[PDB]
Parts: C-alpha cells; structure tokens; sequence
C-alpha cells in the first residue's frame, strides 16, 4: 500500500502544514510545546491522510478507526490535523489555550475527536487497548486503532502493562507509534536514538516492531501497511523540533514556544518547502460496527436474599454482577488476578466472553475499562482489593478529566479483613474517591444494597466506586427496599434516641450491635446507614441529629482524614446545636483476627457504646 | 563458588527445614501462603546460608547485604530463615499472624531484619535499587542486595521501571531472583514456563539473565556465583507448592493453609529427607559502610529573601533544597525529568553527585527515595509536578506501612498553573497526603516559609509533603520570622476583623489583595496562613475565629474533598458560635490564563470578597 508520487508528495506538504499550524497556534497562545509537534508531523499526516478510515465530519462515529494521542502534550497537532481534515476551522486553531476555546492545552473530550483525555504520560496506550479488545472481541468490527508515544514516556511502568496485555489477548488491530525524538523535557531520552534497544523491548513484549525513519513518509507507509498478525510497534527515528533550523535535535527547547519573530521566519521556510496546496481527504471507513442497546439497565428481579442470612458484600457483589449481565448485554467484567477474592469470577462462570482477566496490573485494567467504555460501546466494572486502586489513582483521575463512565468495586476494606495486615488495607480508599470530581462513592452494608447499589451503579455517570467488605454480616434491608444515590436508611430508631451514629459496612454492624448493648442500659440511639457517602444525605442527617439532641457519632473503617466523618463534619458544620464525634483508624493497622482489630482500633461495639455513654454525660 | 558435597546437601536440607516451618506456621494461623513459600525454599536457603553476607545477630547493621522480600505474601518463610539464622526462636514462628506478634502477615519493619513493608506487589524491587544505588555511589561499601519477586508480579509495570532504572544506573551489586512457579492466585501467570521469554525480556531492559533450575542448589549457587557485570536476573523455574504431595503445580492453593491433619503428614515426609541436623551459619559481611552524620540539619543561615519581592514557591524550593545540600551531606534529590519545572536542577547543578535522574517514572522514584534512606544513609527529597504524585499513591501508601522518612515536593499545585489544563494541575493532592497516616503537608505561601518548609521537612519523622506553586507571588514574611510543624501564622489582623480568612499559596495572596479591597469598604478580615495543613494549628484557627464573630472563611486552589476547608471543618465542628464558609475549586477545570482560571472557579480575590461581604450581610 505504497502511496504513488503524487499522493507521497501531497503526504509530505500535508506534514509541513501541519509543522506551520503547530507553530502558528502555540506561538499565539504563548506557551505550549512545537518542538514535540514537528517530531511527529510525517506520522501525523500517514496516519489521518493515508492509514486510517474514518468520517472526517464525525470524528465519533463509532465505526470510526481510533487515535490515541498518548503523547498528549503534541495537542496542537493534533488540532492541526482535524483543520486540515475539514472538521475544524483554521482560524480556531489560534485561540489554542484560551478560557474562550475548547482547543485546550492537552486533548479532552468535551473535543468531539478526543476518546480520553490525556496529559499524564504513559496512559494511553492502555485505553488504546481497551478500543482495540473492544473492537476485535465485543463489536468484531473493522476499525483498528493507533496510538502515538513519546519516547520519555516509554519509562512509564504502565506503558509496558499495556503491551503486555496487547500481546495476550493478541490485539493485531492495534498500532503503537513511537516517537524517539531522543530527547525528554530536561535531558535527553535515557535510549536516546538506540533503536535496537526499543526493537528488543517490544519483541520481547511480544509486538511486531519495525523500525524506520520516522520523517519519511515512504517508510512510515510502508510499515503500516505491513501484514498484521500481532499488535504492532512503528519505532519511529526522529529529531525533536524537525524542519525548525536551529532548534531541531537541541536541549532547552521542550515546552517552549517559538517568539513571534522567529515563528514568522520559520514559517515562510516551511512554507517554502510545500510543492501543492491540494489537501488530501480521508478515506471512510467499513460501517460494521453494530448497533448497542443504550436503555436503562434493569435488574431481571428484586434481590432474593432473607434478612438475618450472612453474607459478605464482596460476595454479594459478585452475585450482584453476574445477575447484571443478564440485565444488559454491554456489561462487561474486569479483574486483576482476584476474582476468587473478589467474587468477579462469579460474572466470569456466567459470561465468559465479557471477563477480562488483567492480571496483577491495576494501572492498566483502570485504563483498559475507560477504553472499553468509549463511544458507550460497553458498561465496565472493575474490582480488586480496594487498597491496591491507590496503584491507579492517576488513571482514575485521569478518567474523571475523560468525563468516563466506569465502575470501580474494592474489597477487603479496612482492618476489618484480619490476618492479612496492612498491606491489604484499604484505609484512604475513601478520601481518594471523594476527591474525585466526578465520582459516586457507594458503601453498602449487606447483600441487598450491595445488589442494588450495583444497579444504580450501572446507571450512573462518571466514577463510581463500590466498596465492599471482607466479613459475613447479616442481612438487614428487606428486598423491595428502594436505594437511591444520595439517599441515607435509618435502620434503627425511637421517640427516645439520644444520639445518631451513623456507620457503614462493617460499622454500621457494630453500631447495631451497640444499640442493643445500650437499650439494655434504657439508652436508645438512632442508626444511620449513608449508603452513598458521596453525595451524602445532608438532609435525612441533620433531620436525625435534630431528633437526638443534636448529637452525631461516625464511626468507620478507615482513616480519619477523608472519610465519612469528615464529610458529616464538612456538610453540618456551624449548623445551630449540632455536634460531632469521630471513630475512625488512627494509625497504620497491624495482623490480627477481625474482631480484635476492630477493639483495637476503637471502631467495635464497645467503643461505639462507651463514646455514647460519654455523650450522654 | 560451588558448595563442597557437604556443604551442599546441607543447603538442601536447609530447605526443606524452611519448608516445614512455613507450613507448620501457616497451619497454626489458620492463614497464609504456604505453597507460595514453598517454591522458593531453595532460593531461600542458598541466599540466606551460602550467597548472602551478613550478622545474624544484628539484621539491621550497615555493613550487611540487603534482602528484600517483594512477594511478601511469603513472608513466612522469611521469618523461617531469621530463625534458622539463630536471630529468632523456633517456637515464635507459630504465633504468626497473631495480634500478640510481631511475626505479620506480611512483613514490616518492627521486624529488625525488614527493611521495607512489602505486600502490595511489584513495588519491592525499586526500593532494592535505591538501597543498591546507596551502596555503589553512596556508601560506596561492599554489600550486595537481593530481591525476591514472584512471576505474577512481573505484570506491574512499577518492576519494569525498576529494570530499567539499574541498567541505567549500572547496578552491578543487584540481583533479582524470580520465583517462576507458573501460578498466580487465580490462574496460570501469562508467560507459565515460558523460560525464554522471561529471559528476553529482563535482557531487553538491560539485565544479565540466568535461567536456572529453582528447585536445583547446584544450578542456583552457579548462577549466583557468575561474575557480575551488570544487575543480575535469576530466572528460577520452579513448581508451586513445591514438595507437598498433592499440591504441587495446582491451582486453586494460592493463600490455602494446610489443614492440621495434612501438614502433620506432609511434614513428616518433608522431615524424613533431611539428611542432617548441623545448621549452616551465615558468614559476615566486610565492615566497609562509612559512618553517617544523623546531626540535626540546619541550614547554614537564615533566608534571603526581601518582603515585596516576588518569587514562585517552586523556584524558592530548589534555591532552599540546594543551601539544604550545604547544611547536610546526607541529602539527596530525585526527580522525574521535570527538573527544569519543578527548580530541583539548581540542587543538581551545585549537588550533583547527590541528585538521582529517576526519569518519567513517578511510581519507582518514590520507591527509590524509599530504599535510600532505609537504615538512615540518606535524607532523600524527591519532586514532580504533585498532580503526579497520584501515579505513585500505592508506593506512598507502602511508604508509611514502610515507616520511611522520605520528603516529597509537588510542584504547580491547582488552577494556578494556567493553560496546561486539568491534567497537570494537582487538585486531590492534600485529600491524597492527608490520608498518609504518617504525613506532614506543608503548604508554604511564600519563599521564606518554604526555605523554613525544606528544613523542618529534613528534621521531621515520617511521609512530608511540602505543596509548591507556580505563580510568582511577594514575599510576605521576615527572614526570621519562626515556623514549626504544627503552627500558623495570622498574617493581617485588626481589632475590626469581622471574619478569619484562611488561604494557602496562591489563596493567601488572594485573600490578602480582598482584605486590601475591602478595607476600602470598612471591612477589616483576619487572614490566617496555616503553614501546615496537617496537622492543623486548631487552637489558632478558633482563638482566631473568636475573635470574628465566631466566622471562618476557608479558600483553596483544591477540590472540596480532603483539602485545607474539610480539614478545619472537622477541626471545629460542633465548637460554640463557629461557623465555616467554604470556596474550593468544583469540577474538574479547563486551560486558561490563571488569574481567569482563579476567578472561574470561585477562589479568587473577588469572590473571597463577595463571600465576605455575604456573611456580614
Ligand atoms: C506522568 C507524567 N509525568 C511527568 C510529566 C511531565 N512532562 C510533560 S511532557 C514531558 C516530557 C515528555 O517527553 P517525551 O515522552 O519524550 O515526548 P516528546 O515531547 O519528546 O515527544 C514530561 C516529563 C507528565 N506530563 N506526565
Ligand atoms: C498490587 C497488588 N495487587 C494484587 C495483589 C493480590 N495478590 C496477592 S498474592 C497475589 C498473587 C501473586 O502471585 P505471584 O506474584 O505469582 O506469587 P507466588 O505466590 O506465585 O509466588 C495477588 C494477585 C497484591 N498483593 N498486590
Ligand atoms: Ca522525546
Ligand atoms: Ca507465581
Ligand atoms: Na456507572
Ligand atoms: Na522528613
């Protein structure tokens, strides 16, 4: 598929177009990165004028090929493509960076041609993946997707993640671009221009890797159009700032904008070099992407569970999943070599073909998910232990700056799992998810607003996180129990209440188990189950605390800082007669049985009720 | 270095007798992961009595080789060989994972001969490289170190970092061992016993690779044995479960104690091949570690800067980290090639010896500080943009479990930066370190308090996190002037004050321009800078608020969620007369200029101004 003469030169201007519009819009805005642009102009212009397939007047068709710009800073290159495309006028792309424009610093999706955001480097080629497992296994179409790299970014640890996961699930739809330009931001590359150091890289990572000259059009084309039989790396030798003289192939230079001045200069030699002024059109591409079911996904029927049955959350989760994706077709099941400790493998016994086994790689099965989650082709939940997102909190934030629609499900929260220790904890997963802005955060305490908080979940926009719980608790909501998101449960209440506690999961177990120490004493307490922490009833806890003198205790399985007992003290703070108290972890846990840590961390039944009889008097 | 015959069939008796104590104690705890010892017994007894040199008496002196457990789930056996070493007793073994122990479920360092908390996987390695790269450039010393890592681990892209950086770093006194024994805990790893590629890949990145028998001493001591060049991989093909009758090579095992009727039957048959009861002792190391000076650091005078003039918090951390280097041979910097962002380059250019290149590689450069100042040889501060600190949460979370003092720096905090977009701007970063249960977060306002942040930072215990900003702003405090962890400044005050404005970086500076617009109106405001946020300087905070009305403001360049308005909230919730307005930045933002951006998002000096002039009113 070697482009003939005309078409090879018309690759060549559209490259030098792209080099002047780059420099054009970043020495407008006063800041941003050419240099970055003009190493990757030749591959620009191969792929959206020669390689791909797509609908240049809707870059989010979904029978679309993907690109991904991993190396997102480049941003205005790819603007410049989608001008020269005919998607976006020329003129806009010198507003580039401005509160008034939407050609920001890095891609977003609020651009209809940007998936994912990027920015934070290395991220995506895993949501490249996760296009690419989409569009081979669940809509068996014709796209294929690419990805362009810097070569700094190659030291990013979920980069070779996601090569790895290419190889596995033998993703020969998918093309890696790497751009070695040699140098980072503040030196150069650590490889710099050993191309058969990356070649030896990604062969033992199981791609196809083709080297070429990364600023001749005639071997990129040729790379791309080499038979494909397995995920595929175009290492690409180039020169940071080609086609700038004096700056390309120098330190000094990233992230730096040319002054007006020189811009003009190097303009008109650019400008000089283009031989036609006839844009090339893209090809479209092969309409068989099939049709998705977008309905509301509803349940096949109410929970089955029997109140004071036990049962895990993290086993009613599994359950839960597994009964969704008989609910919708589109779910779609993603672990990390936990699914016996997660209960995921309960989805994976049901609907084989919609697990995905990522293996011990939480960074990547983050970005895998929002992948998957592009174009609405598929509803994704994840799940490991909750402690081990912490590894992916940049994809996750990441995914809310993506405006993606993922589901996120933690086990083994808090010291409540035992034996385990620390390590195993999760402790802050609660202050990670908050600070999310996009972001549901559901805490259920028994099976059936496990069950039910997965289908909201299902429903919901944005980052939702599901955290589920290590012991065996007993069933309390009866099944036709109606959860909503932002929506608390009293469970236990009396005319007689002299305080509200509110507590989750293991928590709320305990405070329950308080209560009915108290009552033994004649002191009654109210017990408050948020169901989601975030958005957080306000409302239904300051109606309660109004009830019970004005008195709160939250008591969690996490640390202090972040958690529930900080959202309750940051939404009733100042509010007349209203007070607060705070059981919560206050240092790193140890190894022991549940029960024990639980004692030993003041979060149990004992603790609970000797804080109300200190509140009482 | 071949084993004489003796000596040899010694090392296999070795084995086997770590073999039944791994099991032995994980039947006794009623959990654990014997099957996972099990495969590295042998790698075990070869490292701990015939390679290794070290003191059995004094696990943690500097002159030792280090050992590093990253598949710490098999931390029984590592208590196993303290034991055969003569440090622990026998009969202690049995009490693993007790609430009365100190023998964990993973290890930790109240355990003399642990260095490191490992237990979230693929993270043991880069701290291995840091206490390499201390023994080769900074101590200089004869120690080797040896890190232990299991097959499914090799997925987390955190080990390739780790690879890739002791190429770099010619880190020829460290060698890995991967136990690969086909199995991860829910199915096969992906490559099983596909020895070659394994092999291939650690040759890719740089390492000298020996594939070996794992089960074989023989083959282990040649391997080990072999000159050294470069780090070292011994690529062990090993059987999981490795002589238990029955369970060898299943699945299904992973984190499955024997129960008590089995592990008597499996240890007699164990028991009845060990040939010997002569234990081996382990041989001494050469005393060639330097002694280390663990003065208190002082900077060698106090700052210089001059009220008014104007100086970006980043640009005040790399002057102050540079006369830090001066005041302390023990400093030492990393960055992730943002030097030129973040000013840690004016320490490289006047340390640079002491300054660590750790590339764009955020989750192994928190995990080299971390090996560096284990056994306290360095004092380590380490910088990136804090946004990308998220990419590293797990390591920092592994870091206090760890116990470490390391120091962190995060530069362009919040909105503030400007056009870059959300992607590089940090806005969940206090959320993230508040919930550190070992963190201090220092949040200097100007280049006076961060000069005295860098200091105090290189003084205090724990994980210290010191927030730097990219807008240049005046100096606002006297050279002198005296800062403590704990303690904040009140920085505008009158007997009028009819509100307390609390505002950090960029929001102190806004909150001082309001309080000078208001001033006009015959609005006097206290203005509060809290140094740290946390801990919080509470007493301050509410003298302060008594003396206005009882009413705080607070404003940050940080999402709602964990930051500095959630953290006094819950400080004062429920005090008499308080009440507490909040200005914080609430969805996920945009490019623009900052002051535009400032304003957009409701935190600066207009708004702080209008929130004011509504709570008089
Ligand atoms: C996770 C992360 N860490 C650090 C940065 C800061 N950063 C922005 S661009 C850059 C250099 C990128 O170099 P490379 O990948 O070689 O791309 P080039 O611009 O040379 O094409 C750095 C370090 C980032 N954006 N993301
Ligand atoms: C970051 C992280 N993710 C997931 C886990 C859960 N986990 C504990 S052990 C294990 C399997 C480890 O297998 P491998 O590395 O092959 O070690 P082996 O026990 O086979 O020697 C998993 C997935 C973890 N501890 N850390
Ligand atoms: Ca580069
Ligand atoms: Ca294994
Ligand atoms: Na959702
Ligand atoms: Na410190």
């Amino acid at each position: 598929h070697k482009p003939d003469q005309q078409k090879l030169q018309a690759l060549k201007d559209t490259a030098n177009r792209l080099r002047i519009s780059s420099i054009q819009a970043t020495t407008a805005a006063g800041s941003g990165h050419p240099t970055s642009c003009c190493s990757a102009a030749e591959i620009m212009a191969v792929l959206f004028f020669h390689t791909m397939r797509y609908k240049s007047q809707d870059p989010r068709n979904p029978h679309n090929d993907r690109f991904v710009l991993s190396k997102g800073h480049a941003a205005p290159i790819l603007y410049a493509v989608w001008a020269e495309a005919g998607f976006l006028a020329e003129a806009e792309l010198l507003n580039l960076r401005k509160i008034s424009s939407d050609l920001d610093g890095h891609p977003v999706p609020k651009q209809a041609f940007t998936d994912v955001a990027t920015g934070s480097l290395g991220q995506g080629l895993g949501a490249a993946c996760g296009m690419a497992y989409t569009g081979k296994y669940f809509d068996k179409a014709s796209y294929r997707v690419y990805c362009l790299l810097g070569d700094g970014e190659l030291s990013q640890g979920s980069v070779w993640e996601a090569m790895a996961f290419a190889s596995i699930y033998k993703l020969d739809n998918l093309v890696a671009i790497l751009d070695i330009n040699r140098l980072g931001q503040s030196d150069p590359a650590p490889l710099q221009h050993q191309m058969d150091i990356y070649q030896k890289r990604c062969e033992a990572f199981g791609w196809h890797a083709i080297i070429v000259d990364g600023h001749s059009v005639e071997e990129l084309c040729k790379a791309f159009g080499q038979a494909k039989h397995q995920p595929t790396a175009i290492i690409a030798k180039t020169f940071k700032g080609r086609g700038i003289t004096g700056v390309e192939d120098k330190e000094s230079w990233h992230g730096k904008p040319l002054p007006k001045n020189m811009a003009e200069q190097i303009i008109q030699e650019i400008y000089s070099q283009i031989q036609s002024k006839k844009k090339i059109l893209a090809t479209p591409p092969q309409e068989d992407a099939p049709s998705v079911d977008i309905a509301n996904i509803r349940m096949p029927s109410l929970p089955s569970y029997k109140v004071g049955d036990k049962i895990a959350t993290r086993k009613a989760y599994g359950q839960a999943l597994a009964k969704l994706g008989h609910a919708s077709d589109r779910i779609i099941a993603l672990d990390g070599d936990t699914k016996n400790s997660t209960f995921s493998e309960i989805f994976k016994k049901e609907h084989p073909d919609r697990f995905i086994e990522c293996y011990i790689a939480e960074q990547n099965m983050v970005s895998i998910a929002v992948g998957c989650a592009t174009r609405n082709r598929t509803v994704p939940f994840c799940s490991t232990f909750a402690a081990f997102f912490t590894r992916a909190f940049d994809q996750i934030r990441m995914a809310a700056i993506s405006e993606s629609n993922i589901n996120l499900c933690g086990s083994h929260c808090g010291v409540s799992i035992g034996e385990d220790g620390p390590s195993q904890m999760a402790l802050e997963d609660l202050a990670m998810f908050r600070s999310v802005p996009t972001s549901t955060v559901f805490y259920p305490s028994d099976g059936v607003a496990t069950e039910k908080a997965v289908e909201l979940a299902a429903n919901t926009k944005g980052i939702c996180f599901i955290r589920t719980s290590r012991p065996e608790n007993a069933i309390i909501y009866n099944n036709n129990e109606d959860f909503q998101v932002g929506q608390a449960k009293v469970v236990l209440k009396s005319k007689d209440d002299q305080v509200t506690v509110i507590g989750a999961g293991v928590t709320l177990h305990e405070a329950l188990a308080a209560a009915e120490l108290l009552k033994k004493e004649k002191i009654n307490i109210r017990v408050l189950d948020p169901f989601t922490i975030k958005p957080l009833d306000r409302k239904l806890i300051l109606d309660s605390a109004r009830a019970t003198k004005g008195r709160i205790l939250t008591v969690e399985d996490h640390y202090y800082e972040g958690g529930i007992g900080e959202a309750v003290s940051s939404a009733v703070v100042g509010e007349p007669g209203i007070t607060v108290t705070h059981l919560a972890v206050n240092r790193v846990p140890r190894s022991g049985k549940p029960a024990e840590l639980l004692k030993m961390f003041g979060i149990d039944r004992d603790a609970i009720a000797q804080a109300v009889r200190g509140l009482i008097t």
